[PDB]
């Protein structure tokens, strides 16, 4: 099948990615050495799901001109991409990705995936803002679990702002908005940032401008910066 994360990497961005998926864990895919003592003692299916994306991750790097190298775990269990490559990784039930990027066209990516349902109350104002549980439902198409989708960009938005700052953002720091294309299945997010938004070095991180899907049952977000 065609790769669901195309859908939400813009043609102003998509060349100067690479990815990768797969909707299962092959069997005969395995971790290159220095990997082995992060998934020694976890169970079969957490073992086989970080494999599988190692391998999603090494198929992108390939196809960035990069040969294929370990990639471990940094201290708040980012992962470690080698120099000169930013990139993001994610997995759920019936999915496993990866998007990389030449650091020096790519400031930073996010993505992530969740499968299309229902999240519980609890956990949808746990991670909401009263004011996006009263606009959400107004922009988005009846049927679509904006609960979760609203999760999944706040996921994504964590993930493209760690490696710039370096610090915490809860879910309570972010407003995101949306929009939906005509088809009603992809659109846009943008999630404004409230708390310090200063990066490491360059400009700050203030709103950032994402996309989102949902097709074969899963919501796909990804946020991408580039170099200016
Ligand atoms: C870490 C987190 C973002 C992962 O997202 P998830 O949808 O639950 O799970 P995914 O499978 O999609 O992503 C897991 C991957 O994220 C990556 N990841 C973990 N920490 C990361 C970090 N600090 N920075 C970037 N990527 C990170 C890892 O590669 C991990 O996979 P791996 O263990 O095989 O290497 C999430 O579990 C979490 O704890 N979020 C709290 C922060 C947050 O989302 N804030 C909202 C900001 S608006
Ligand atoms: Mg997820």
């Amino acid at each position: 099948i065609s790769m669901l994360v195309s859908s939400v990497l813009p043609g102003t961005v998509v060349d100067d990615l690479a990815y990768a998926e797969l909707y299962s864990d092959p069997p005969g895919l395995v971790p290159l050495p220095e990997e082995e003592p992060l998934i020694a003692k976890s169970v079969a299916k957490r073992r086989n799901e970080f494999i599988t994306v190692r391998h999603c991750a090494r198929v992108a790097l390939g196809d960035l001109g990069v040969p294929p190298v370990p990639i471990l775990k940094g201290d708040k269990g980012q992962p470690c991409w080698p120099d000169g490559v930013v990139g993001s990784l994610t997995h759920c039930s019936g999915y496993r990705g990866a998007v990389v990027g030449r650091s020096a066209a790519v400031r930073s990516v996010g993505i992530d995936a969740e499968p299309h349902d229902v999240l519980s109350n609890g956990v949808l104002d746990a991670i909401s803002l009263p004011e996006e549980r009263d606009e959400i439902p107004s922009a988005m198409p009846d049927g679509l679990h904006w609960d979760r989708i609203l999760f999944c960009a706040k996921e994504a938005t964590y993930k493209v702002w760690f490696p710039l700052t370096n610090r915490w953002l809860g879910f309570e720091d972010a407003h995101i908005t949306f929009e939906a294309d005509d088809s009603g299945r992809t659109g846009r997010f943008v999630s404004r940032i409230l708390i310090d938004p200063s990066a490491l070095w360059g400009p700050p991180l203030t709103t950032l401008h994402g996309r989102w899907s949902v097709e074969r049952g899963l919501v796909l977000t990804a946020i991408v910066l580039l170099e200016h």
